[PDB]
DNA sequence: GCATGCATGCGCATGCATGCATGCATGCTGCATGCATGCATGCGCATGCATGC
């Protein structure tokens, strides 16, 4: 405790252009893979990304990692 | 001075601008029906955690 671990990975994700911070339990199931909406102006079924989907081409910044879910891990793997 | 015809009012008859109610029918309109739609609910099942042993 108290490296300053968490600092790194807040200025890792704010030098990249896209990137994206999470925390362990804040961020679990629809909210890493994806989701299914209905879109209000073109009446359309979308797929809504998670944190996963939003830094596609930047760094993704998970913390407390030890703490995720199984689920998660395999995702991630 | 007498005889005459015209213009002046009486004394009929008819039409005519105003005005208002009634029965029938027009013309709209408020009501009842049917339906599409999208959000919430009440539910049973699968996963991840806490409490023993
Ligand atoms: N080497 C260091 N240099 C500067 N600040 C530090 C250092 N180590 C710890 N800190 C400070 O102590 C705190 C540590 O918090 P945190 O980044 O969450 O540590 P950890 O990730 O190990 O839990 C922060 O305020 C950070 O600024
Ligand atoms: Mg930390």
């Amino acid at each position: 405790p108290g490296v300053a671990k968490s600092q790194l990975l807040k200025a890792i994700c704010k030098i990249s252009p896209r990137g994206v911070y999470t925390t362990g339990k804040g961020s679990s199931g629809v909210g890493l893979t994806a989701a299914v909406m209905k879109d209000p102006v073109t009446d359309e079924m979308i797929l809504e990304g998670g944190a996963l989907v939003l830094a596609d081409n930047g760094i993704c910044c998970i913390d407390e990692f030890d703490k995720m879910d199984e689920s998660d891990r395999t995702a991630i793997h």
